[PDB]
């Protein structure tokens, strides 16, 4: 079933996963040392490139691969076309490590092939809440305590490669040499997300939009008018008035955040994010690098209180090329990204994200039910997607758990 997947450090079936009661590694120690030093072989005909994603037009050449190559629908009827903007963003965050980002060029004029990209992350991966209790119950608090500890590990993202390469056994070697660089600088886990499901997810959520444009988001058939709206004179119509925002967010306190805000949202984004069993840990220049604005990618506002920061959130963009439709070139959609909240009810500080997404132009707004996404589906008028994020291992056992324990958002 898996030729590739089958020789990796993953668990191998969902009956794998569901009997792992604590995390830790899955292989045998190893050095930096037994690491192979030279990269993986690929064939003559291409080489190994290694760009530099803070120069702006190494950015642009990832940005083409990207923009004509990577993720589609089932039905090609959009295709991610993430900025170059938003790239540098994503690659280059803190101590990011250049050599965690891999490409393959054909050598003769090197055409852009393939990409992956790596970059750290500090996680808290440990043994879940509900797996400690089972193993206090049993005298097993020492094991399942082992990896508490947060791991400064690997992220994996924007694995792509050319259309024209596709169903070549190219994205095993990009993944065996991401994989190596990785070893070579001793980290030895990494976390990844997929929208396809392989061997084997540690948790998985369904995908939700929330209307912002309804009338574009028909006519390029993301969405559809609903059966029952065909019970009025004017669907379109009833459809528009059912997603209206207010054209003014709702809490008087909210600004954008800023630099000085920095120390004040990390401390109320970490205690939040505590609550969860699998979430990242935050630097200050972190924070900073993630959550200050920047335009056209990231946008962060807080609530302030008696000139406290109560309460923050953020979106990200991500546009998308509407393929079919030529009378738009377009989907603009806003991604929920981290919030915290402990002045007002999450309702109430999401509903203010909408409110400056539309007002900013956004088409949709798009999250996955993880942190405490649920809590606000229904009032805000979000509907489940057809599709799912699945949350997955490299190297790490652990047991499965439901998407509301999850608190690391993936670009
Ligand atoms: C310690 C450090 C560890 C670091 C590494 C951690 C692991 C990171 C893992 C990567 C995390 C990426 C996170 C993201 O970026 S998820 C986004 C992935 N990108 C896209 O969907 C963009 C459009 N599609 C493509 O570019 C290609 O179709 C890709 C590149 C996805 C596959 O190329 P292609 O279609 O030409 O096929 P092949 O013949 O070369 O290869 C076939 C093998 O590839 C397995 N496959 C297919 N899709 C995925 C996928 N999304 N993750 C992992 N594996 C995948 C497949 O099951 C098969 O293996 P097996 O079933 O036979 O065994
Ligand atoms: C949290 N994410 C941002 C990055 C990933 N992004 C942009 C992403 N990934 C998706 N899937 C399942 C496949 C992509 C991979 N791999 C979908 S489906 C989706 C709808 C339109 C609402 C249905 C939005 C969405 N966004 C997921
Ligand atoms: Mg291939």
């Amino acid at each position: 079933a898996h030729a590739f997947w089958s020789t990796q450090p993953v668990p191998q079936t969902e009956d794998e996963t569901e009997k792992i009661v604590f995390a830790g590694p899955m292989d045998e120690p190893k050095t930096v040392a037994d690491i192979p030093e030279e990269p993986y072989p690929i064939a003559s005909t291409f080489e190994w490139w290694t760009p530099n994603m803070e120069a702006a037009d190494d950015i642009h050449a990832i940005y083409e691969l990207l923009r004509d190559n990577y993720v589609e629908d089932d039905d090609s009827m959009f295709r991610f076309n993430y900025s170059e903007e938003f790239l540098q963003w994503a690659l280059c965050p803190p101590n990011y490590i250049p050599d965690w980002h891999v490409a393959v060029r054909r050598k003769a004029d090197k055409k852009l092939l393939a990409f992956i990209a790596g970059v750290p992350v500090t996680l808290r991966m440990g043994t879940p809440k509900y797996m400690k209790v089972k193993a206090q119950e049993k005298g097993e608090g020492e094991e399942a305590a082992k990896y508490d500890e947060p791991r400064h590990i690997c992220e994996i993202n924007f694995l792509c490669v050319h259309k024209q390469l596709r169903e070549k056994r190219l994205a095993p070697i990009l993944i065996k040499e991401a994989t190596r660089r990785v070893n070579r600088t001793n980290v030895w886990q990494a976390v990844y997300t997929a929208g396809v499901l392989l061997p084997t997810p540690y948790a998985s959520g369904q995908y939700f939009h929330r209307s912002l444009n309804p009338e574009k988001l028909v006519e390029i058939r993301f969405s559809g008018i609903p059966a029952q709206y065909q019970k009025f004179q004017n669907p379109m119509a009833m459809l528009k008035r059912n997603y209206q925002l207010p054209s003014a967010p709702k809490n008087s306190g909210l600004r954008e955040m800023k630099p000085s805000d920095v120390p004040q949202v990390r401390r109320i984004l970490m205690n939040y994010l505590d609550s969860f069993d699998v979430g990242p840990v935050f630097s200050d220049a972190e924070i900073s690098h993630y959550l200050l604005p920047r335009d056209g990618v990231v946008f962060t506002y807080v609530v302030e209180n008696d000139k406290k920061v109560t309460d923050f959130f953020s979106f990200y963009r991500i546009p998308s090329t509407v393929i079919g439709n030529s009378n738009y070139n377009l989907l603009n959609a806003a991604y929920v990204h981290y919030y915290a909240a402990t002045s007002i009810p999450l309702h109430q500080l999401i509903l203010d994200l909408l409110i400056v997404a539309h007002s900013r132009g956004f088409d949709v707004c798009n999250m996955v039910e993880i942190l405490d996404n649920r809590s606000f589906v229904e009032q805000l008028k979000f509907g489940a997607g057809d599709g799912h994020l699945r949350y997955y291992f490299y190297n790490w056992a652990y047991p499965k758990i439901k998407p509301s324990q999850v608190a690391l958002v993936m670009l």
